[PDB]
């Protein structure tokens, strides 16, 4: 996944986020379908990840 963790380098935020295991289990399952954020719910942490990655990768490129 080189190609992506390279954008991911735009937001220093998010790529020293992805750095967190809250974050990489919310990707990791983000895998089963974007009806795991309704678990992380409750991590605050991983709120402002993956609101962050949708509020500016909304349409999502990739």
């Amino acid at each position: 996944p080189e190609e992506v963790i390279s954008k991911i380098m735009e937001n220093p935020d998010v790529a020293m986020a992805f750095q967190n295991p809250r974050v990489q289990a919310a990707l990791m399952e983000c895998s089963e379908n974007p009806m795991n954020i309704m678990k992380y719910q409750n991590d605050k942490e991983v709120m402002d990840v993956f609101n962050k990655i949708s509020q500016l990768f909304p349409g999502m490129t990739g």
